Protein backbone atom coordinates (compact mmCIF):
# COMPACT_ATOMS: atom_id res chain seq x y z
CA UNK A 1 0.00 0.00 0.00
CA UNK A 2 1.10 3.48 -0.86
CA UNK A 3 -0.08 6.70 -1.45
CA UNK A 4 1.22 11.10 -1.48
CA UNK A 5 0.00 14.64 -2.72
CA UNK A 6 0.87 18.30 -2.09
CA UNK A 7 -0.08 21.47 -2.89
CA UNK A 8 1.46 25.48 -1.81
CA UNK A 9 0.25 28.92 -0.91
CA UNK A 10 1.76 32.08 -0.72
CA UNK A 11 0.73 35.31 1.61
CA UNK A 12 -0.78 38.59 0.67
CA UNK A 13 0.16 41.32 2.85
CA UNK A 14 3.76 40.57 2.22
CA UNK A 15 4.09 43.37 -0.39
CA UNK A 16 5.77 47.07 -1.31
CA UNK A 17 2.70 49.52 -0.69
CA UNK A 18 3.52 53.27 -0.97
CA UNK A 19 0.90 55.94 0.25
CA UNK A 20 -1.39 56.69 -2.47
CA UNK A 21 -4.09 57.98 -0.37
CA UNK A 22 -5.52 58.96 2.72
CA UNK A 23 -8.30 59.69 4.60
CA UNK A 24 -9.46 62.13 8.26
CA UNK A 25 -5.80 62.78 8.34
CA UNK A 26 -5.93 66.07 8.33
CA UNK A 27 -7.84 66.21 11.95
CA UNK A 28 -5.39 63.86 13.24
CA UNK A 29 -2.30 65.93 12.63
CA UNK A 30 -4.09 69.14 13.31
CA UNK A 31 -5.90 67.25 16.34
CA UNK A 32 -1.91 66.61 18.14
CA UNK A 33 -1.42 70.55 17.46
CA UNK A 34 1.09 70.21 14.73
CA UNK A 35 2.48 73.29 12.70
CA UNK A 36 1.67 74.35 9.10
CA UNK A 37 5.48 73.28 8.49
CA UNK A 38 5.23 69.86 9.72
CA UNK A 39 1.86 69.06 8.34
CA UNK A 40 3.18 70.02 5.28
CA UNK A 41 6.05 67.31 4.68
CA UNK A 42 4.51 64.86 7.10
CA UNK A 43 1.25 65.15 4.98
CA UNK A 44 3.21 64.51 1.36
CA UNK A 45 6.14 62.58 2.72
CA UNK A 46 5.79 60.20 0.40
CA UNK A 47 6.07 56.92 3.14
CA UNK A 48 7.01 53.45 1.35
CA UNK A 49 5.55 50.80 2.67
CA UNK A 50 7.25 47.10 2.39
CA UNK A 51 5.67 43.92 4.76
CA UNK A 52 7.62 41.23 5.03
CA UNK A 53 7.29 38.63 7.99
CA UNK A 54 8.63 35.57 9.32
CA UNK A 55 6.12 33.93 11.96
CA UNK A 56 4.96 35.58 14.80
CA UNK A 57 7.34 38.36 13.91
CA UNK A 58 7.00 40.91 11.22
CA UNK A 59 9.11 43.84 9.67
CA UNK A 60 8.08 46.49 7.95
CA UNK A 61 10.62 49.31 5.80
CA UNK A 62 9.27 52.91 6.07
CA UNK A 63 10.83 55.63 4.28
CA UNK A 64 9.78 59.37 4.40
CA UNK A 65 11.10 62.47 2.94
CA UNK A 66 13.37 63.79 5.92
CA UNK A 67 13.91 60.03 7.26
CA UNK A 68 13.64 56.41 6.76
CA UNK A 69 14.06 53.40 9.16
CA UNK A 70 13.04 50.14 9.38
CA UNK A 71 10.79 48.35 12.39
CA UNK A 72 10.78 44.97 13.96
CA UNK A 73 7.29 44.01 15.82
CA UNK A 74 6.43 40.40 17.58
CA UNK A 75 2.94 39.84 18.29
CA UNK A 76 2.37 39.75 21.84
CA UNK A 77 5.15 41.52 22.69
CA UNK A 78 5.16 45.14 23.99
CA UNK A 79 8.29 46.90 23.43
CA UNK A 80 9.44 51.12 23.83
CA UNK A 81 9.21 53.05 20.69
CA UNK A 82 10.87 56.12 20.22
CA UNK A 83 9.62 59.48 17.74
CA UNK A 84 11.01 61.63 15.75
CA UNK A 85 11.45 64.39 19.00
CA UNK A 86 12.86 61.61 21.03
CA UNK A 87 9.47 60.30 22.99
CA UNK A 88 9.01 57.15 24.05
CA UNK A 89 5.87 55.34 24.21
CA UNK A 90 5.03 51.79 25.14
CA UNK A 91 2.77 49.11 22.19
CA UNK A 92 3.26 47.01 19.93
CA UNK A 93 0.26 44.53 17.94
CA UNK A 94 -1.46 41.92 18.95
CA UNK A 95 -4.22 39.75 17.76
CA UNK A 96 -7.85 39.29 18.76
CA UNK A 97 -10.84 37.34 17.22
CA UNK A 98 -10.85 37.74 13.60
CA UNK A 99 -8.84 41.49 14.04
CA UNK A 100 -5.46 42.79 14.50
CA UNK A 101 -4.91 45.30 17.33
CA UNK A 102 -2.47 47.93 17.43
CA UNK A 103 -2.14 50.16 20.59
CA UNK A 104 0.47 52.60 21.76
CA UNK A 105 0.50 55.07 25.08
CA UNK A 106 2.36 58.51 25.57
CA UNK A 107 4.55 58.81 28.62
CA UNK A 108 3.51 61.94 29.20
CA UNK A 109 -0.55 61.74 30.27
CA UNK A 110 -0.62 58.08 28.92
CA UNK A 111 -2.64 59.07 25.84
CA UNK A 112 -4.26 55.50 24.48
CA UNK A 113 -4.16 55.78 20.92
CA UNK A 114 -5.44 52.70 18.57
CA UNK A 115 -4.68 51.26 15.37
CA UNK A 116 -6.44 48.58 13.14
CA UNK A 117 -4.91 46.68 10.36
CA UNK A 118 -7.20 45.58 6.87
CA UNK A 119 -6.97 44.94 3.73
CA UNK A 120 -9.56 45.97 1.24
CA UNK A 121 -9.86 44.46 -2.66
CA UNK A 122 -6.57 45.33 -3.57
CA UNK A 123 -5.24 48.38 -1.67
CA UNK A 124 -3.76 48.31 2.12
CA UNK A 125 -5.30 49.92 5.09
CA UNK A 126 -4.18 50.94 8.58
CA UNK A 127 -6.73 52.99 10.99
CA UNK A 128 -5.84 55.21 13.84
CA UNK A 129 -8.07 56.15 16.22
CA UNK A 130 -7.02 59.28 18.65
CA UNK A 131 -9.74 60.97 20.76
CA UNK A 132 -12.56 59.94 19.12
CA UNK A 133 -11.00 60.82 15.41
CA UNK A 134 -10.57 58.08 13.17
CA UNK A 135 -8.00 58.30 10.60
CA UNK A 136 -6.75 55.94 8.12
CA UNK A 137 -3.78 55.77 5.25
CA UNK A 138 -4.53 53.89 2.33
CA UNK A 139 -1.35 51.98 0.75
CA UNK A 140 -0.95 51.09 -2.90
CA UNK A 141 1.28 48.63 -4.29
CA UNK A 142 4.52 50.38 -5.63
C1 LIG B 1 8.54 65.60 11.26
C2 LIG B 1 7.19 65.48 11.93
C3 LIG B 1 7.12 64.43 13.02
C4 LIG B 1 7.01 63.02 12.44
C5 LIG B 1 5.65 62.40 12.75
C6 LIG B 1 5.77 60.90 12.97
C7 LIG B 1 4.67 60.14 12.25
C8 LIG B 1 4.85 58.63 12.36
C9 LIG B 1 6.26 58.24 11.94
C10 LIG B 1 7.06 57.24 12.77
C11 LIG B 1 6.46 56.63 14.04
C12 LIG B 1 5.58 55.44 13.66
C13 LIG B 1 5.18 54.63 14.88
C14 LIG B 1 4.33 53.43 14.49
C15 LIG B 1 4.29 52.39 15.60
C16 LIG B 1 4.12 50.98 15.04
C17 LIG B 1 2.75 50.80 14.40
C18 LIG B 1 2.74 49.71 13.34
O1 LIG B 1 3.13 48.56 13.66
O2 LIG B 1 2.33 49.99 12.20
Amino acid sequence: AHHHHHHVGTQAFDSTWKVDRSENYDKFMEKMGVNIVKRKLAAHDNLKLTITQEGNKFTVKESSAFRNIEVVFELGVTFNYNLADGTELRGTWSLEGNKLIGKFKRTDNGNELNTVREIIGDELVQTYVYEGVEAKRIFKKD
